[PDB]
């Protein structure tokens, strides 16, 4: 399986490419914001 490793260095106002295989932008889209206001996962939690 390729070597999954997007990138995820801002501040957390913008995910690039979550994967938490390399970066924690995992924490991402993921259920729950956990950034400055939380937009890490807006476009996400949205069904």
């Amino acid at each position: 399986g390729s070597s999954r490793c997007p990138p995820g260095q801002f501040r957390c106002s913008e995910p690039p490419g979550a994967h938490g295989e390399c970066y924690p932008q995992d924490w991402l889209c993921d259920g729950h914001p956990d950034c400055d206001d939380g937009r890490d996962e807006w476009g996400c939690g949205t069904s």
